[PDB]
């Protein structure tokens, strides 16, 4: 396995996937790695299941008929391995806590959101449907564009949604367009 967390790239308490050599700090893998469970795969393992076993679901989709899906176990899954892709990139930082607002020249957003915010709105289940959870991942960057103004600052979000964006279009396979 590896010797560093796949999600910061830090060593530390690692619990490592059985069936990949990657390796997770608790807290780090989401959903957070689980208390017994022998073997033990991660999510990547638990997607790339989903895949082989569904060799379609990898056919393009409409973004329109992705957001209306239930969040059945595997569309919770999937937005599970989306947030955890976002976490990966360490520009994550900027958007993982509560952020606050008291600039001069600009108002704070009037529904601030961040990505622990999202992940505990996962972990309680308060989703219903795929476009619940992408709502809130794309208002974490618009929130930051708005407020951040002509500051060069606001690349920071668009870097992040970028990620966010590429992600969503590769586990959710939504179809390919010029
Ligand atoms: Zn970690
Ligand atoms: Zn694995
Ligand atoms: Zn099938």
């Amino acid at each position: 396995n590896s010797n560093i967390c796949e999600v910061c790239n830090k060593w530390g308490r690692l619990f490592c996937c059985d069936t990949c050599p990657r390796s997770f700090h608790e807290h780090c893998h989401i959903p957070s790695v689980e208390a017994n469970k022998n073997p033990w795969s991660c999510i990547f393992c638990r997607i790339k299941t989903i895949q082989e076993r569904c060799p379609e679901s990898q056919s393009g989709h409409q973004e329109s008929e992705v957001l209306m899906r239930q969040m059945l176990p595997e569309e919770q899954l999937k937005c599970e391995f989306l947030l955890l892709k976002v976490y990966c990139d360490s520009k994550s930082c900027f958007f993982a806590s509560e952020p606050y607002y008291n600039r001069e020249g600009s108002q704070g957003p009037q529904k601030p959101m961040w990505l622990n915010k999202v992940k505990t709105s996962l972990n309680e289940q308060m989703y219903t449907r795929v476009e619940g959870f992408v709502q809130d991942m794309r208002l974490i960057f618009h929130n930051h564009k708005e407020f951040y103004r002509e500051d060069k600052f606001t690349r920071l979000g668009i870097q992040v949604q970028d990620i966010f964006e590429k992600n969503f279009r590769n586990i959710f396979a939504i179809q390919e367009t010029s």
